[PDB]
């Protein structure tokens, strides 16, 4: 079938060895230089390589004293802290598989997501403290909860570096720890939760194979960075999450120095570019506002950086070309990927552009396209379903046999969920959800390409759309709209200005309103639920 789309090799060959074992060598190779390993963007702070790999050690070690066997698990819940890789990387060492969840779940996705999981410790930062201790009342088999990000036992629990030294011998040397091999295809390393599921967190079962494999795309030439200790990137997302996890750990194989900005107002976002001097960031499509609009560009030196990219949620191409026109680049990376495909399987090959594309398929993947209602193979120039299928594919979620069939096909095919096409090029386009698809008529309007329009605006900050059911039309496209500061449009301006620039179908038949936020998930994806719900409201 020449309607399949077959990766190429990869430059670097996967590796033997684990992943903890493939991250043990990179690390020590980087600790020994003397690199960077994590920067705090808004305080400054550092940790070295030398330093993360010396506590990963000793909490891979502390945790096996403890009690923890080769498939037990562990937990982290806390916002993105410097700190957040080492029980990760402890775990990757050791075969104990590690559930990451972000400080910022809900009460009811925490409790879910950890009751899924099982952790017998649960590494929490101060701010995650309460509701972990809440959700431990109902998954009552959480044993230990362990601070995070304090240098002192905080509010009555272990910290850190207490239970490190609680569980290790006076003098214990890292240099002697050794990392744990495990059956690589099989053992779960990594359990992971999805943003913007419609319904709650499953987990995501990510094997060593599966991480190993993220490795070499990271360090690939065409479809990564390459290896380059000292040099500094610059991250936005949220390190629980499958794009914050496999791109930071992709890039402490490559020797980075990992500079992780949480707080995203325009003056600390550029001074933390030049400062730390940047050389690529990947954004989600809100940055790209701010980057669009800044009228302070000019005040800092941004020369070193040579790559913008973005993941996570469609981006308007005009947005992203503004952006790059600015910082005077060719033009935005992109990756796309799923949190059960471990990392992204589409991304823009260095050398290879194409205006608007999502990239092309990644070393070890295949992809296809496939006619929404027959599922059978497309040519080019076709929407239909990206399937993919190649050596990140997940293990499966746990305990949901029924989800895993029903996303993971006969044929050994993921089914991603997202409309898109290829280009005669074999270049991608990743247009939307299939469920976000507005059914207006016979039409199946994707909620992306008037959320570019509404983007476009210069007196409109955000913009998410989605259908107002219709007794004639069965759904009607609707936008719920944020205006830029001490600027105005009424309903009538955005659904004239709208009706200027789109097909008659795209018309925003089911009216605008305004809001203060847009309602998304954690990497940017439109709450369609939440839309819906707003533009149901009366004005
Ligand atoms: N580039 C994109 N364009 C449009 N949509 C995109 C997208 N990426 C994800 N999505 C959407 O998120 C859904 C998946 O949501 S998810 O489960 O929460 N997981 C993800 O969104 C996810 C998991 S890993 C990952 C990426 N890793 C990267 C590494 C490098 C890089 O440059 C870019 C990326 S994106 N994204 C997709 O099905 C799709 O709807
Ligand atoms: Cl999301
Ligand atoms: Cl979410």
């Amino acid at each position: 079938d020449e309607n399949i789309v077959v990766g190429p090799k990869p430059f670097y060959p996967i590796e033997e060895g684990s992943a903890g074992t493939q991250l043990r060598k990179y690390m020590e190779r980087y600790a020994k230089l003397g690199a960077i390993a994590f920067t705090n963007a808004v305080t400054g702070v550092d940790y070295s390589y030398a330093e993360y790999l010396e506590k990963s050690c000793c909490l891979g070690k502390a945790l096996q004293n403890y009690g923890l066997v080769v498939d037990g698990r562990i937990a982290l819940c806390s916002e993105n802290c410097e700190e957040f890789f080492i029980p990760v990387i402890a775990g990757l060492f050791i075969g104990v598989g590690v559930a990451p969840t972000n400080e910022i779940y809900t009460l009811r996705e925490l409790v879910h997501s950890l009751g899924i999981s099982k952790p017998t410790i649960v590494f929490s930062s101060k701010k995650g403290l309460d509701k972990v201790i809440t959700v431990q009342k109902t998954v009552t088999t959480i044993k230990t909860i362990v601070i995070l990000d304090s240098k002192v036992d905080y509010r009555g629990y272990q910290c850190l570096d207490t239970f490190i030294k609680r569980n290790t011998p006076p003098g214990f040397q890292a240099s002697s720890f050794k990392t744990v091999e495990v059956d690589r295809k099989e053992q779960v390393a990594l359990i992971m939760n999805s943003s913007g599921s419609t319904g709650l967190p499953k987990g995501v079962q990510l094997t060593h194979e599966n991480i190993v494999t993220r490795f070499s795309h990271a360090r690939d030439p065409i479809y990564g960075n390459q290896v380059s200790p000292g040099t500094a990137v610059l991250t936005v997302v949220p390190f629980h999450h499958g794009f914050g996890m496999f791109t930071t750990l992709g890039y402490l194989i490559c020797g980075f120095r990992v500079v992780m900005l949480t707080k995203f107002d325009e003056e600390t976002f550029l001074k933390t570019l030049q400062d730390y001097k940047c050389t690529s960031v990947i954004l989600v499509p809100t940055l790209f506002a701010i980057l669009n609009k800044s009228e302070l560009l000019n005040k800092y030196d941004l020369s070193n950086l040579v790559e913008i990219a973005s993941g996570g949620a469609p981006l308007s191409k005009e947005v992203g070309e503004a952006v790059a026109r600015r910082f005077n680049l060719p033009g935005v990376r992109q990756g796309y990927g799923l949190t059960e495909t471990t990392s992204a399987i589409i991304i823009t090959p260095e050398g290879d552009d194409k205006p608007g594309a999502s990239g092309k398929v990644v070393p070890l993947f295949k992809a296809k396209v496939i006619d929404l209602d027959t599922k059978k193979s497309l040519g080019p120039n076709r929407r239909g379903e990206v399937c993919v299928k190649g050596p990140m594919l997940m293990k499966g979620y746990v305990n949901n046999p029924e989800a895993t069939k029903e996303l993971i096909d006969e044929e050994g095919w993921l089914h991603t969920g997202d409309i898109g096409y290829y280009d005669e090029e074999k270049h991608f386009f990743i247009v939307d959800r299939l469920k976000s698809l507005i059914k207006y008529k016979g039409y199946q309007v994707p909620p992306a390409e008037l959320e570019s329009v509404l983007l476009q605006h210069p007196s409109i900050f955000d913009a998410g759309v989605a259908g107002v059911p219709d007794p004639v039309a069965g759904e009607l496209p609707g936008a719920v709209v944020v205006l830029e500061s001490g600027k105005n449009m009424t309903e009538k301006e955005v659904m004239d200005y709208v009706a200027s620039q789109v097909s008659n179908a795209k018309r925003l038949r089911g009216g605008v309103r305004f809001v203060d936020e847009v309602p998304k998930g954690l990497t940017g994806k439109i709450d369609g639920r939440a839309i819906r719900e707003i533009l149901k409201k009366p004005v």
